């Protein structure tokens, strides 16, 4: 059951201490820091030769894609292409015979995450599955894969998989890079940092509370803008996509950097704002990307980390997350957009775990 | 002067049919299929033995590059990126020195699309400008570029000089293709619809009294929705942006595609929807997304083609455009999308050359 849960999606969401673990388990050593996805022993070393790495997915697994670019390119350091599986069939891509190719699937059956696969099949690529489900078609037809072992999930807004996505994404990072000197000392940053963050989700967990009171001073709203960059770009759309599907508010992710060439024009003391600053590089440009918000009036919220002292100083509504390493960082930062998500769609007396309109899985067209 | 329009965007949106012709002016010669863009004379050969484009720019520029994407990778057969500046600096994004930068920019000036030329420099890579400012800061560090000859573009929210750089990466396409055998007919085929696109400019400006009372069914909405796919899918980003820019209202760019991955949560009959469907291979399953848009209980205003007997036969709202080809479609499709954001803007009393909170060019930070 749901048993001491009222849904699958809160259930679900509290989960991701436990999901987190399930999905290191077996794979991540912290003694030794050696990391092992069975799945890619073999393959490991032919992917390495390989040339480009192209993600293809859609809605959640897409975030997820999105969340862990830029430490796949930083790892790998292989170009990365992240691609909604619709349109990367729309345009007929190019892809090679030393293209690797990822499916991210929680279902494994989404129609256009299965035919893009099939389409680098055709191609000679070497396909790699990162899925929920055993057995499924995006499991099966693969040349190797991940299966992430969150454990089944019923919520049709995904919350658990989007975090054993992202961490799967990282460990393989952390193999691709393993036999670098240079890198030892990132690698054993993002391990202690992996080892820590169930806690750290225990910990965001507990401010349930705080986020509910957010949840009663916006749930009148009828649009809210969700801004972050670099890591917390995927952050702003998984959290924007959140809102939509449960909630029905209009909701819209927006790259902080491209705030000012456009976005900011809807931006007065009416229109609700969500900014995420982390204390990772793009820290200083968040902070002008706040300073303009609130120059035109806004009011936003912010989400930041406990430990920066100077935004929790000089800004009213914060939500304050436990720090991370910057790569790491989003699985944190999207569990109040997943809980305020959740407790608007209650305010409003909508069903969390089956909103309108929406599949768990679209298989067909 | 603005001498005979009320405003400088007005007069820039209904001077497409000049400032295409002065985009190709030179360039193109149409009794012998030849185009020839004498900025990148020199340096063609060593752009077709590079390996990958990658396509750098903010806002609507960007916009630009999203909707000749695919042309692009149809007729060059190498991969194509795009890539919102700010990210791309944000990820330290890797560049190679066998990779072609293109920097597409209105001003030349904008800086982060100029720190990302900087970046690309340092790393050894061919950099390309496409912009509309002679003597700016891009056009004079890149290696070579094209002018886009719009002329001088004054409103905020760009128009000419999208649909300038739009037909400036086309014929780049065209080059790059210019020795194979078998795009010999492709080559021709978009030829010929460059030189047929002015007046179908004209065409599509005369039913500005169209747009203007599709105007007054919209100016009390507070959101909107534009959902293309495939070579459209550039045309509801900028459709979205100029209702943005210059309207202040809501309006949110969606792919067709992943419609039922979330935002169609938001459609019920209250939610204004703008689809975009063209007859090119995306046909059918936009079709599918009209009919989940209905099904929800949508009304939407639907964009096609003049020649689409059978969603003209069974949609009500349809704002019917002329027919091109398929990758120059979108320099028709977008304009009453810029239209309905100009009589927005005039509706709700708004500058529409000098919106709030937003700059022609952003060249600080
Ligand atoms: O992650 P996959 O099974 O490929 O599904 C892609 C998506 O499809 C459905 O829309 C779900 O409601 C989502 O939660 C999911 O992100
Ligand atoms: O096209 P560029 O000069 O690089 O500018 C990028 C953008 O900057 C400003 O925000 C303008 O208002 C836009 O119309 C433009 O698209």
């Amino acid at each position: 059951m749901k048993g001491n849960f009222s849904s699958f999606m809160q259930k679900e969401i509290f989960e991701q201490p436990e999901s987190v673990v399930n999905t290191m388990r077996g794979r991540v050593n912290f003694d030794d820091y050696t990391v092992n996805l069975g799945g890619l022993k073999d393959h490991i070393k032919e992917i390495q030769r390989c040339r480009r790495l192209i993600l293809i997915a859609c809605g959640t697994s897409y975030h997820a894609g999105v969340a862990t670019r830029q430490v796949l390119e930083e790892l790998t350091e292989l170009p990365v292409m992240v691609e909604l599986a619709s349109d990367f069939l729309d345009r007929n891509t190019p892809v090679f015979r030393d293209d690797v190719c990822f499916f991210l699937s929680q279902s494994g059956e989404t129609a256009d995450t299965l035919m893009g696969l099939r389409y680098c099949k055709e191609r000679g690529a070497l396909t790699v599955g990162i899925t929920n489900t055993v057995g499924s078609s995006i499991s099966r037809e693969t040349d190797c894969g991940v299966h992430i072992n969150a454990g089944p999930e019923i919520g049709v807004a995904s919350t658990k998989a989007y975090t054993s996505q992202f961490v799967s994404l990282v460990m393989f990072a952390l193999m691709m890079c393993d036999d670098r000197i240079s890198m030892q000392e990132r690698r054993k940053e993002i391990m202690l940092g992996l080892k820590r963050l169930p806690d750290l989700i225990k910990e965001v967990l507990s401010m349930d509370d705080e986020i509910q009171k957010l949840a009663t001073e916006l749930y009148h709203q009828k649009s809210v803008l969700i801004m972050g960059r670099g890591y917390h770009y995927a952050t702003c759309l998984e959290g924007a996509l959140k809102i939509k599907e449960i909630t029905y508010m209009h909701s819209e992710g927006i790259l902080a950097g491209e705030l000012k060439h456009g976005p900011l024009a809807l931006v007065d003391k009416l229109m609700p704002v969500i900014m995420i600053i982390m204390r990772d590089h793009t820290y200083a440009k968040c902070q002008n990307a706040l300073q303009q918000v609130v120059a035109r009036q806004g009011r936003p919220v912010v989400i930041c980390d406990k430990e920066d002292t100077e935004t929790i100083k000089n800004t009213k509504r914060t939500i304050k997350v436990p720090h991370s390493v910057d790569c790491l960082q989003g699985i944190l930062s999207v569990i109040p957009l997943q809980l305020l998500a959740f407790h608007l769609a209650v305010l409003r007396g909508y069903d969390v775990d089956f909103p309108r309109n929406l599949a768990k899985s679209v298989t067909v067209e």
